[PDB]
């Protein structure tokens, strides 16, 4: 996150750490409880992944330093990637992670809301993007998880800012014009998290830009409303 500020512990219960153990152990990317054994996270983190058995999904972690080979954390049995993804840039940019245990859920870890199918034609204006992602493009992944606020911008103007690539509908943007804020490298994957009617909700997945923050180019995140029936086709299967 770049011009972001520590988050207090607690802040992003949502919010976890997706670790590979391939070739060594390092965060890899963000993702959002959503269910008690459900991760929603981007498609385009598994690009190297061959098999879930290397994936670790740390929960109610502020710092990086809080993970040992003693922390306890959660194995995936399922990786579900959109099966329209070929690239962050072209859309579909979302995956799911099913987990081999629960969650189980308390003050430190708890799931967020998905957006109402009715509330696509909604107003936020209370918008957070989190992560332990790089402050500048040349940086390291960070020991705290960051937080900014940041504007959503509509898809006309974040079309405007993307001359040669395609803002879909399934796509939103969020920064501010001058830049400053925004996501930047190991962010993916993580919430875009707007507040409305005191209900925290999983507005985005941060997915992909040109550059950390600069001046009238977005982040673009995979639109969480256009997905609501995917993600419950996979996680509702009988
Ligand atoms: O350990 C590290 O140093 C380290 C760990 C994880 C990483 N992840 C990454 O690079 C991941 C990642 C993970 C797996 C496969 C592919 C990629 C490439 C994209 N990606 C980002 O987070 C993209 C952020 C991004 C998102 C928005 Cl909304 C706006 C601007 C962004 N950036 C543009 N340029 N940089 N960021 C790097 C570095």
């Amino acid at each position: 996150i770049v011009g972001g500020t520590a988050s207090v512990r607690g802040e992003w219960p949502w919010q976890v750490t997706l670790h590979t153990t391939s070739p060594t152990q390092r965060h890899l990317c963000g993702g959002s409880i959503i269910g008690n054994q459900w991760i929603l996270t981007a498609a385009h983190c598994f690009y190297g992944v061959e098999s879930p058995k290397i994936l670790r999904v740390y929960s109610g972690i502020l710092n990086q330093s809080e993970i040992k080979e003693d922390t306890s954390f959660f194995g995936v049995q399922e990786i579900i990637i959109h099966d329209q993804y070929k690239m962050a840039e072209s859309g579909y940019d979302i995956a799911l992670l099913k987990l081999e245990t629960t969650v189980g859920y308390g003050d430190s870890q708890r799931p967020i809301c998905l957006p109402s199918k009715g509330d696509r034609n909604v107003i936020y204006t209370d918008c957070w993007v989190t992560g332990w992602g790089y402050r500048k493009l040349r940086d390291k992944i960070q020991n705290t998880l960051q937080k900014a606020k940041i504007p959503l911008v509509t898809n006309e103007e974040c079309q405007k800012r993307y001359r040669g690539h395609k803002i879909t509908h399934k796509m939103i943007c969020a920064g501010y014009r001058e830049g400053g804020k925004d996501a930047c490298k190991g962010d993916s994957g993580g919430p875009l998290s707007c507040k409305h009617n005191e209900v925290w909700h999983l507005v985005g997945i941060t997915s992909w830009g040109e550059g950390c923050a600069q001046r009238e180019r977005p982040g673009v995140y995979t639109n969480v409303v256009e997905y609501v029936d995917w993600i419950l086709e996979k996680t509702q299967a009988v």
